[PDB]
Parts: structure tokens; C-alpha cells; sequence
């Protein structure tokens, strides 16, 4: 049923620079990454592990929809993979029915990291929407990871 992309990066940054900002310190992260897309971000329940509830608030205007609600998945501190499935908005507005981003990274060196992206999803249309193919959602995290390096090697 479930369908996958994969794509990866190398951004010139230490791994647990970038893992802690991907985990315990996405809510406050995201925000100063992505000022003219992501409003803020609230932990609603849980610790960082599986079954933890965020909401994004995005700046309306951009998207076609003003937030999304995700829930961890898959949190490993010894491969530093973490999994956010999408419980509501996001996507599902945009045609798909389904909708999950896993990053796992892996040291090259001391400042240049490998992330891999899997990109799980799934839509009831017999044809997939234009919008929300994951070679164009990929662009997106891929935006978004390219952010981050420059974020925190400032
Ligand atoms: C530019 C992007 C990329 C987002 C969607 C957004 O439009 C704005 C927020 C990004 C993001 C930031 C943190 C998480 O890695 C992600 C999966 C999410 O929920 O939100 C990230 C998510 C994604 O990679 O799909």
C-alpha cells in the first residue's frame, strides 16, 4: 500500500548539532530555521519519543493550510533516526491520505554529516496530485535541511 522515496543530503555540520536540533530542540529551532514559514511550534504531549504530539503553525498565505499536526514514530539515538507521521493538515489537505518524513544521519567526519530522507506516503486519487509528489515535497525538506546547516553554523 504505502509508497517510498528516499533522497539524501550532506550538510557541514556536526552530527549532534543536528540531531539535537531535529529532536529535543525542534520547537525552538524550527521557528528561527524557517521565520517566513513557521509561525512556532508546540510540544502538545509527550517526551520526544514515540507517540509525541506537535503542532507547526505556518504563516498563512503560502500553503493551503495554516499547520500541521505530527506525531513521532521512530526516535533511535544510536542510528539518530527520528520518524513524524502527519495526523492532521499538512498533506492531507493537498491530496494525500498518508504522510511520513524519516531523517536518519550519520557522521562523515567531525562537521560534514549524511541524512538520509524517506519519504512514506499514499493517496486515494487513482493519479497523484502534482503538488504533493515527493520529488516536490523532497524540494521542501530539502529547503528546509539546507536552512538548518546555515542556522546552526551561525
Ligand atoms: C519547508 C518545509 C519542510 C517541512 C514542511 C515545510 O513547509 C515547513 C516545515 C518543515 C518541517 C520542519 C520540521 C520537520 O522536519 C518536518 C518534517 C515538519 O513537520 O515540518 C519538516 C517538513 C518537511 O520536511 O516536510
Amino acid at each position: 500500500m504505502i509508497k517510498e522515496f528516499n533522497t539524501q543530503t550532506t550538510l557541514n555540520v556536526g552530527l549532534e548539532a543536528l540531531w539535537a536540533a531535529q529532536s529535543k530542540d525542534i520547537t525552538l529551532v524550527v521557528p528561527k530555521v524557517l521565520p517566513n514559514i513557521v509561525k512556532d511550534v508546540q510540544v502538545i504531549e509527550g517526551d520526544g519519543g514515540v507517540g509525541t504530539k506537535l503542532i507547526f503553525n505556518f504563516l498563512p498565505g503560502i500553503a493551503p493550510v495554516n499547520y500541521q499536526r505530527e506525531v513521532i514514530t521512530e526516535y533511535d539515538e544510536l542510528s539518530h533516526t527520528i520518524g513524524l507521521q502527519v495526523v492532521e493538515g499538512g498533506y492531507l489537505n493537498q491530496g494525500l491520505s498518508y504522510y511520513k518524513t524519516t531523517f536518519q544521519f550519520s557522521a562523515i567526519s567531525e562537521n560534514k554529516t549524511l541524512v538520509n530522507v524517506k519519504i512514506s506516503y499514499d493517496h486515494e486519487s487513482e493519479l497523484i496530485e502534482e503538488k504533493v509528489k515527493p520529488t516536490k515535497t523532497s524540494e521542501s525538506t530539502l529547503f528546509y535541511l539546507g536552512q538548518l546547516e546555515k542556522f546552526l553554523l551561525n
